[PDB]
DNA sequence: CCGAACAAGCATCAGC
DNA sequence: GCTGATGCTT
DNA sequence: TTCGG
């Protein structure tokens, strides 16, 4: 972290614009600048130097000059003083509360963790579970714990049906020494882009993980996406592990490579790669890469037999998961 | 200057 | 109930 | 807020 002060400043600005201003393109601009600066292998000495990087424009360069000169950004120092902005920023830290709900809660005089707990009945289910585990969801997951969780998920999935394949993606697959949550890609040969020959494929896996008390709560759940909560089992007399966020995504089996590229991320890596695809005349989602026709309408799915096939289509050299942490 | 900025599943609600 | 927009999230 | 054309 050669430039951690600058990237922290830009992330805090990004969060302000998203959570408070509801200015999504400014949020994306700040996040992209922080990402490209985080990757920059020199200690930045001036905003002019930073402006040479893609995604750093005139306004961010000027803020970097102020930060390098003083160690601080007046704009942030005053955002930190603003009660309304601070409360809105705080409330969005609860899973299920976004910028809109946070401003509405603040309008109704719900502005602190204490306020939220007294007004559980004003929360939807997702927000209620986010509040319940607010502390736990702030903690990182050591990779050793991720390995224990992987072993449970993969073995419990196997006991449901040996033809399931569960793959831990996200930051874990990128080799991170700690993760914010656990992301599991799931396939089964009965579910392809051509047909669903068996129902409840995701449900049965969720049910089994609930049965063994690994999954403890549900935030949202459909046919292909589960968003919920899990917990490692602890030993006798030991303090319990924190509850953890878990996402499971059931992807058509013939579309595994697009799905594993999507679910490995990072989120900014996906945005960059998808934006590059568009400039190359392709569109990429978690299912397919398709060419854009003359009118910009997606054509038919292109053949894909590896993650590298997708990189080849858009004329990118292959990048291993560990080099996608943008 | 100005249009584009990734893509989509699930929960919720408004309107019919 | 269905459809479509919106919020929130990955 | 930044970038490409
Ligand atoms: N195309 C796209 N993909 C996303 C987006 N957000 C997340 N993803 C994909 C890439 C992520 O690596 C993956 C898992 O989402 P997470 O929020 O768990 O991030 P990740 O695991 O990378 O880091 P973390 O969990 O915080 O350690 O989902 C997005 O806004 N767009
Ligand atoms: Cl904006
Ligand atoms: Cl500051
Ligand atoms: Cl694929
Ligand atoms: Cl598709
Ligand atoms: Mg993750
Ligand atoms: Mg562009
Ligand atoms: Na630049
Ligand atoms: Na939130
Ligand atoms: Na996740």
């Amino acid at each position: 972290t050669l430039n951690g002060g600058i990237t922290d400043m830009l992330t805090e600005l990004a969060n302000f614009e998203k959570n408070v201003s509801q200015a999504i393109h400014k949020y994306n601009a700040y996040r992209k600048a922080a990402s490209v600066i985080a990757k920059y292998p020199h200690k930045i000495k001036s905003g002019a130097e930073a402006k040479k990087l893609p995604g750093v424009g005139t306004k961010i360069a000027e803020k970097i000059d102020e930060f390098l000169a003083t160690g601080k950004l007046r704009k942030l120092e005053k955002i930190r003083q603003d009660d309304t902005s601070s409360s809105i920023n705080f409330l969005t830290r609860v899973s299920g509360i976004g910028p809109s709900a946070a401003r509405k809660f603040v309008d109704e005089g719900i502005k602190t963790l204490e306020d939220l707990r007294k007004n559980e009945d004003k929360l939807n289910h997702h927000q209620r579970i986010g509040l319940k585990y607010f502390g736990d969801f702030e903690k990182r997951i050591p990779r050793e714990e991720m390995l224990q969780m992987q072993d449970i998920v993969l073995n419990e999935v196997k006991k449901v049906d040996s033809e399931y394949i569960a793959t831990v993606c996200g930051s874990f697959r990128r080799g991170a020494e700690s993760s914010g949550d656990m992301d599991v890609l799931l396939t089964h040969p009965s579910f392809t882009s051509e047909s669903t020959k068996q129902p409840k494929l995701l449900h049965q896996v969720v049910e089994q993980l609930q049965k063994v008390h690994f999954i403890t709560d549900t935030l949202s759940k459909g046919e292909t996406k589960f968003m919920g909560v899990c917990q490692l089992p602890s030993k006798n007399d030991e303090k319990e592990y924190p509850h953890r966020r878990i996402d499971i995504r059931l992807i058509p089996k013939d579309q595994y490579y697009c799905g594993v590229l999507y679910f490995t991320g990072s989120d900014i890596f996906n945005k960059n790669m998808r934006a590059h695809a568009l400039e190359k005349g392709f569109t990429i989602n978690e299912y397919t890469i398709r060419p854009l026709g003359v009118t910009g309408v997606a054509g038919e799915p292109l053949p894909v037999d590896s993650e590298k096939d997708i990189f080849d289509y858009i004329q990118w050299k292959y990048r291993e998961p560990k080099d996608r942490s943008e």
